[PDB]
């Protein structure tokens, strides 16, 4: 299979929203990623064209060919953060910190252009050949600030183990604290190789245990006290008391020099 000058050479992803292909230009040998949708997409493309940052997947352009749309994007040949997390272990704290720094730089960037991602998780955090983190997949992304005016969200979306509790409990909620929460669950996964709860509900025992500060349980007992103090500020049930990214950047562990 092929599109104009490009050959589609191998599958990088095959989900609900189409397939992602490695695309190699037959002439130039340039490798890119191509998202293939058999036709919502108007919006995603509008958002993709806004994106210009070292920790966000760049958009190159699109081609309609009948019922098939082709979205051309920066390739991340390093795979996903998901593949760097050892189950039950996590990864070395200095690698976690570096990835967390890059993830915060990407999320500040998106929030600064009034975009919320809404599905931050290790599968959506891709690595380039230098292990640089790229926030990918803008199929659920939306505008939360336009003409300097914030709009609250009401659509429930994301992935239950990563979603903030307000998204299950409130009719409308602020976008930014939901993305901050999901970054906290990503940091837990990196440092513990395990997700803390199926979902942040009153009916979820592991969530109740965290609210009662039972940090002698897993996954918290595998996490050093410094990163764990940051996770205490991020995974705060009240989204107005939750730490903001400006304040994450003043955290002791965030600024701790590591191996
Ligand atoms: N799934 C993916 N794999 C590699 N690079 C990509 N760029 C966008 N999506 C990608
Ligand atoms: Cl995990």
């Amino acid at each position: 299979p092929f599109v104009e000058d490009w050959d589609l050479v191998q599958t990088l992803g095959e989900g609900a929203y189409g397939e992602v292909q490695l695309a190699v230009n037959r002439v130039t040998e340039e490798a890119v990623a191509v998202k293939i949708v058999d036709m919502n997409i108007k919006k995603e493309i509008c958002i993709l064209k806004m994106l210009n940052h070292e920790n966000v997947i760049k958009f190159y352009g699109h081609r309609r060919e009948g019922n098939i749309q082709y979205l051309f994007m920066e390739l991340a040949s390093g795979g996903s953060l998901f593949d760097r997390i050892e189950p039950d272990i996590g990864m070395p704290e200095p690698d976690a910190q570096r990835f967390f720094h890059q993830l915060m730089a990407g999320v500040v960037y998106l929030h600064g252009i009034g975009i919320t991602h809404r599905d931050i998780k290790p599968h959506n955090l891709l690595l380039d050949e230098r292990d640089n983190l790229k926030i990918a997949d803008y199929s659920l992304a939306t505008v939360f600030r336009y003409n300097n005016r914030e709009r609250l969200l009401n659509k429930m979306c994301g992935t239950l183990p990563y979603v903030a509790p307000e998204l299950l409990k409130r009719r409308e909620f602020h976008a930014e604290p939901v993305d901050v929460w999901s970054c906290g669950i990503v940091l837990t996964a990196m440092l513990a190789g395990e997700l803390p709860w199926d979902q942040p509900s009153d009916s979820c025992q592991e969530y109740s245990d965290w609210k009662e500060k039972k940090t002698y349980l897993n996954p918290w007992k595998k996490i050093d006290s410094a990163p764990l103090a940051l996770l205490h500020k991020i995974l705060v049930e009240n989204p107005s008391a939750r730490i903001t990214i400006p304040d994450i950047k003043k955290d002791r562990w965030y600024n701790k020099p590591l191996k």
